[PDB]
Parts: C-alpha cells; structure tokens; sequence
C-alpha cells in the first residue's frame, strides 16, 4: 500500500487538531483542548489511488524545543498552518520552515500554507499577503475551514500530489 | 479584478461541457450535444480572492484543425481532459500537449491532467498509468465526475493555483 506521511505544524490556537479530525471524523471540534502528538491513520482513495495517510497532528510551542526535529526528519510532507485573525501565527510560519529545512537537509520540501479559520470576520492577514509569502517558498497557498469543512480535502490532496510530484 | 483565462481541451465524449456546466451551473448535462466554443464567465472567490473565470469550453475534433491555435495563444492556462473509459482519448492527450507548447513557445505551461468519469466501472485507463503520464509532464493528476461534481472544484481551482504561481 502507497503511504503517506503527514505532520500538520504551526501555531497554538491555529485549528491544526480541527482540520485533521474534520477530515478523519466529519465533525467540528469546538472544544478547546491543547495537543502533545497524535496519529491518525485512514485509508482514503485520492485520484482513484488506494492510500494511507498517516497523519500526525502536533503543536507549535512547549518543551517541544528542537524535540520537534525528531518528526521533521520522518514527515514526507508538511501543512503549514496560520490562522487569518492572528498576525503572530503567520510570522512564525518562518520558524517552522527554517528549520523543516534544516532537519530536511533542503530548500525544497513538499508542503502548503493554509490560513485557517477563513469563516471568521476579523481577518488580519489578508490573502494577498498570504499569496505572497507562499510564491516567494515556490509553495501552495489554500485557505481553510474546520467549523465549515470548507478547504479542509482541497488542503491535504493538494499536499499529497506534492509529494507524489518530488 | 483578477482574471483567469482557463482552456478546456480533450477529446470529444470526455465531458469537457459537463464540468464546466457542473462548475458555473450545479447541474449534471446527460444530454448528449456537442461544442464549437463556448464562454462562461463567473465571479469566484478562491482562497479569499476575488477573480474572474473566464473559461472557454471547446472541443477535439472538428474542422478546428489548427483553427485551434487562437484560442491557444490566449489561454492562460489548461485543462487537459481525457475519460478514463476511453484508451484513445487518453493517447490524444499528446497532440494537445504539443500544440500547446508550440503556439505557447514554451515548455511549462499552467495545466492539469483530467481523468474524468471516474464513476464508470469499465475503466481501461489506469490510474497508475495516468499518474505517471502528469508526473512526466512536470503536471498534476486529478480525477473528476460529472455526474457526481466531486473531483470538480479540486480541478479548476489546482489550475488557476498552477496560473498564480507561473
Ligand atoms: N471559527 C473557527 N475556529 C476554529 C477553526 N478550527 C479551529 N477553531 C477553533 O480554534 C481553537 C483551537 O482549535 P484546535 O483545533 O484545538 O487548534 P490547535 O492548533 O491544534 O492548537 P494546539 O494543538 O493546542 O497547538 C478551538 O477553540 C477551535 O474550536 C476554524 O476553522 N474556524
Ligand atoms: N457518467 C459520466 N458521464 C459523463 C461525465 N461527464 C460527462 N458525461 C457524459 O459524457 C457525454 C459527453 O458529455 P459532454 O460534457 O457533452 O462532453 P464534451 O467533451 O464536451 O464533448 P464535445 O463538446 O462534443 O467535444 C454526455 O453524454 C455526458 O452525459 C461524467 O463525469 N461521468
Ligand atoms: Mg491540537
Ligand atoms: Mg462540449
């Protein structure tokens, strides 16, 4: 069986464990509750292919200092994740794609930016903006919504081709 | 406003109007009729910016020989659809690719590979076959129904992505 190995990174409050459970479970979680590692695992068909995406669903502060490195090295493909009505959570977007390449050891990683929570009206991170930092990486940018669905499949497809394209 | 001006080429059978029909109209278009060219424009929103499709649906055969050449040199960027029930009409995807890159004068064009009807279970086209076309190509692979509109957004919008980071 193909498979694929997905590590979801970015910020604290993002709607990075939003966006794995809307497409591993088909509900919102509205309940706040902050994430250590997680896995999913689901066999999915994509372009009529038999797949298994192997989801790992983490954070972006802790004591995960460089412990973050340990899943970098692993992950096949990286979501970069943002949420629009947070400016701080788009700035360190660069953090955490200096040193996917650092542990990568190269410039070119599959991955795709994703501003989050694009249902929310107090956007602060225009998309042009976004569209900008992501043709400056050579990398997608799509937007999102985990209490909608909405960009949610479009997000991690578009990263799975990328990595089949490497 | 931004504009995108999207092509609809392939071969006749494939479901060129009934994509672009299912996108702009949400219905599916059983009936049989076919194509001389055709424009549709609709105001879309995609990952949170405004811009126009400007497609233009046409055909595969007729005496569009290199009458085709015109609508070539203007499109921005491409589907290239074949059926996955349909050995030939994915064989022609060829002389497509080559006239767009020859009125184009280029080699990298904007475009993605369409294995439409993917519905139908008398597929003669394999998806492994026609994955390994899209990454020889440099292009992405995406499968698509009519009948069923999934497979459909991910496609027009994987390509006017392909436009923004030309
Ligand atoms: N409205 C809106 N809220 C969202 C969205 N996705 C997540 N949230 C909310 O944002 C908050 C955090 O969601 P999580 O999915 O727990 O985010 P997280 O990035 O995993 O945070 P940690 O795992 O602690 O690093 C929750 O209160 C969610 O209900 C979204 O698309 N829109
Ligand atoms: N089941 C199935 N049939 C499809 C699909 N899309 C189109 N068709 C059928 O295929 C036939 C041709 O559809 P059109 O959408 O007219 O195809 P076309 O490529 O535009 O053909 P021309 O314009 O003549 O070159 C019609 O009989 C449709 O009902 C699809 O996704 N699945
Ligand atoms: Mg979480
Ligand atoms: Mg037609």
């Amino acid at each position: 069986m193909t498979e694929y190995k997905l590590v979801v990174v970015g910020a604290v409050g993002v709607g990075k464990s939003a966006l794995t459970i809307q497409l591993i479970q088909n509900h919102f979680v509205d309940e706040y509750d902050p994430t250590i590692e997680d896995s999913y695992r689901k066999q999915v068909v994509i372009d009529g292919e038999t797949c298994l995406l192997d989801i790992l669903d983490t954070t972006g502060q802790e004591e995960y200092s460089a412990m973050r490195d340990q899943y970098m090295r692993t992950g096949e493909g990286f979501l970069c994740v943002f949420a629009i009505n947070n400016t701080k959570s788009f700035e360190d977007i660069h953090q955490y794609r200096e040193q996917i390449k650092r542990v990568k050891d190269s410039d070119d990683v599959p991955m795709v930016l994703v501003g989050n929570k694009c249902d929310l009206a107090a956007r602060t991170v225009e998309s042009r903006q976004a569209q900008d930092l992501a043709r400056s990486y050579g990398i997608p940018y799509i937007e999102t919504s985990a209490k909608t669905r909405q960009g949610v499949e479009d997000a991690f497809y578009t990263l799975v081709r990328e990595i089949r394209q490497h």
